[PDB]
């Protein structure tokens, strides 16, 4: 039995470029987390309590995704390399602008997973494509959800009255089309 | 065993300037109470039933704070001196103006506690600083809450439709960021 | 009513040096979080599942502390400034060495809070000292706990059999003196 | 409607090389089963009752996997061909050596599935890749688990006291990192 780079027994070696791609993706999830924390704060500063609660939960969920990836590297007997984390964006001129950045962050998270997925396919790493499949499914749902929240905020057309109604929807847990 | 100014057994003497400061602060709490009663009436006169219910409860809570301070003076064997109470402000041109006065009243209540706190520190009265600590913590929460309600009302920008939505939030008990 | 730096109604201005100190402390809590994540991974790589579960939970708790501080700045109408986060330490020669770093991290977190506390006292910011008081109390308990875990691991004197017994204690939730 | 090789109605023909690969993989699962039975006996002979119970259950699970594959061939209207089964390895010099063989058996089971998966992809048999996807996911978890058990036994460094502690973990159902 061979030992993997993290010292555990190795079921199958992993291409170093694929390993680097996964370590980088963990940073993307962690950056999404702190970005949603920054968004939760921006909303709290403007008394948008439902949006604050929504993004507070999204920040925790993205961190959970990051940890889920670290556990996969452990399972593959590969080293983790937790990286320096950039500061998030913290300033927006409007809730519509913030929601556009949130949607982009979600789509960019999927693009990062897709990049890892393609590298795994090039290397015939079927464990990794199988690991990523449910995460892509979750990304479809999250993109659908963020397109819903962004679209509803844009429909409001900057009317504070409409944004208060939507804020109350989010506080109530009404966060997707259903 | 020595007897304190109110006749009870005295654990430790209190500086007369600190005692006067606490008696004055009791008046501040009582004045906050009648101010919130006046605000509850102003809101009721304009059919803002959620704001009326909110300020009706705040009036009762501030009175409870006043009584809590009278009990501390009893516990310290100090005399209470219940004072003449000024009439509250009763007229405002808008809900936003009323909410600004409410926020100021809350911040001024904290400033009064801070003034007592500093005098207790000058006199090394650790019983009094310990007594005030949880009241300052409650003031942080109340200032946060009143900044939330004021900010949400200002966001409404005088639109009656938005103010009705917020009024319904308050009637439902949705009175802070959460 | 004045507006604070984050745009909310301002109960009382905050010294900019104190604000910077709190923003820096938020980074300390976030760094403790990712440090405990790195420790959880190191333990998982060596099949120390109880230590892995313990540090996984500590990472989540430190993040919660960070968010708790961001909420205080919101409550004080002060700006948050989420900072670049350094990469954590990730390599240790032994569990005893890891636990020494964990204890130091906990003590250093308290030192950071103490530094903020002293600055608040210099500025007579009683809201901030009151806010920090329960966090210092929690730090006493955490230092006591980490001294317990470190001391028990050192008592084991590197015997794998003893470290397995302690690992099972932690998996069972037996993480302090009680 | 065409009839498949096993006589049932045929939804889509299967490449004979892919069919042979699946029939061979069924033998791999059955061989893993009898290997884990042999390991359970070796552990029982040495009073390692927790390891005996663990491998007794693994033997039953691998047989279930084999039957799951036979049901897929039925579903595809393909013939099953149950093969002669080799005798398992039955002798080991130590528990650490046994656990290394167990880990290798698990990794080799995954390699067999990967071989079938690649053949299905070459033949554009999407039913088969979809069928195998959750089995690969289960293999990741099993490899992670067996790396955990092997690593913990190796950490024990042959100390009977440590092996008794681990044996009791397994009897209690504590068989993975969690
Ligand atoms: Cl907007
Ligand atoms: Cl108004
Ligand atoms: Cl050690
Ligand atoms: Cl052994
Ligand atoms: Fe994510
Ligand atoms: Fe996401
Ligand atoms: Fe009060
Ligand atoms: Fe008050
Ligand atoms: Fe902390
Ligand atoms: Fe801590
Ligand atoms: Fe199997
Ligand atoms: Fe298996
Ligand atoms: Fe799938």
């Amino acid at each position: 039995v061979a030992q993997g780079p993290n010292g555990r027994a190795l079921a199958e070696s992993m291409n170093p470029d694929l390993l680097s791609a996964i370590q980088q993706h963990i940073s993307i999830e962690r950056y999404a987390s702190v970005t949603y924390l920054a968004m939760s704060i921006w909303c709290a500063e403007r008394e948008l309590a439902g949006f604050y609660q929504f993004f507070d939960g999204e920040a925790k969920d993205e961190q959970s995704h990051a940890v889920h990836f670290t556990q996969y590297l452990i399972a593959r007997s590969q080293s983790n390399d937790l990286q320096t984390l950039d500061a998030p964006r913290q300033n927006w001129d409007s809730l519509a602008s913030l929601m556009a950045t949130a949607f982009q962050m979600e789509a960019d998270t999927t693009s990062s997973i897709q990049s890892v997925y393609a590298l795994a396919e090039r290397n015939s790493d079927t464990r990794t494509t199988v690991f990523l499949d449910p995460l892509i499914d979750a990304q479809i749902q999250s993109e659908d959800q963020f397109a819903y929240l962004l679209g509803r905020v844009k429909f409001a057309n900057g009317d504070p009255t409409a944004l208060l109604v939507i804020d109350n929807e989010l506080r109530a847990g009404q966060t997707q089309r259903g």
